[PDB]
């Protein structure tokens, strides 16, 4: 309803979003950039946090304190782990995991950190709505399982191991399963709505330098027109 | 000098230097636990973090904003990679860094976050301090590099893949470099003082049950000097 947080990594991801908000103002903390305006009538807040689990983390924890939300969207960029999918096409989140957590010496599931839960739940009342609006923008997109970790998988064989450790997994990247595990420490909604870049393959560096300019446009026209049915 | 922050990620790594204050008084946000009191004749705020690298940020950028510390230091627990040390040890840090971040398909080293130093420094002042007590005490010490990860490291496989990686690293834990990263963030002055409850390989597991009590008496006793020179 009345207070939408807007969170992205690098400054070509948020760009796009800060252009278009009528009354812009900005403000400051430790290495985090904030700034505040009107959006398609709501009021929100962009976030650019720098790239990573703790710099997401630190960014999250921030914004929620500040600003009390009522609801948190992650924009940006990502890899594509399932064959059917093309760059350009949009990545909407069912539930997120780690793939680079390891304490099974002790009995917990690969991908878990001791004392929480296996894995995160984006909103279903937001999952309804943003499918509905990328049917009437005809976009091409896809709802499911998205793992994150401090690595870019740039290699066959980096791809391989992941696909044998969670076959259902739909795509990579290095920020959605920290601001997650935040929101819900804090009790706030949450929903990742990105765009793909890459293959995630022995290309991934010259598709990235290519293609990133491509899946800001459409991640970024996705976020434009949910904000305006909230 | 007049504020000092105390951090540690498990109930049995807090509890020693919990039932040490006078006047004890607590208080609860999100996951984490606060004790406000005196120890020594300072006033101090002990902090319990949770396990890996997004609980201990959370605690860390909660801790800056709501108590204004002059100096953090982390306590607690750590897996030996130096052939010369015992179980019991005590662990002083000078540079840490992360042993799993891999962004190398863009020219930055290995173990570097893109756009952040590849390692952070411990302060000066209070590595100086800490080596005057562990002798005063008679208890046998180390000063070196220690690496992070969200991984236990209980296998021969694991542990020589890091020591090849990083020939130089005398430790292997699961907070401290994500506590540096956000001290770095804000400008707080930090150091690490653990101690070792197993040495990383296919005894990790058993070790750690069996020693976990014993490193945290080492690990407390030490910062309870160092707070009484301050």
């Amino acid at each position: 309803g009345s207070m939408i947080g807007i969170i992205g990594a690098m400054e070509e991801e948020v760009t796009i979003l800060k252009n278009k908000l009528t009354q812009l103002s900005e403000i400051s903390v430790a290495h985090v950039k904030f700034y505040t305006g009107i959006l398609k009538d709501r009021e929100v807040v962009i976030t650019q946090s720098g790239i990573g689990k703790v710099n997401a983390a630190i960014s999250t924890t921030l914004l929620i304190n500040k600003f009390k939300p009522d609801v948190i969207i992650n924009t940006g960029s990502a890899g594509a782990l399932d064959e059917s999918l093309n760059v350009g096409d949009v990545l909407i989140s069912d539930d997120v995991k780690y793939h680079d957590a390891d304490a099974t010496a002790f009995g917990y599931e690969y991908g878990q950190i001791p004392q929480m839960p296996v894995a995160f739940q984006s909103s279903k009342p937001l999952i309804e709505k943003v499918s509905q609006v990328v049917q009437q923008q005809q976009l091409t997109a896809k709802v499911g399982l998205i793992v994150s970790g401090d690595s870019f998988i740039g290699s066959v064989e980096q791809r391989q191991k992941i696909k044998k450790a969670f076959p259902n997994a739909m795509a990579v990247e290095m920020e959605a399963t920290a601001i997650a595990q935040t929101c819900y420490q804090f009790n706030v909604p949450f929903v990742v709505v990105r765009a793909v870049s890459d293959l995630a393959n022995g290309e991934a560096e010259m598709s990235f330098e290519a293609f990133l300019e491509k899946a800001a446009v459409s991640s970024s026209q996705t976020v434009e027109a949910l904000v305006s049915q909230l």
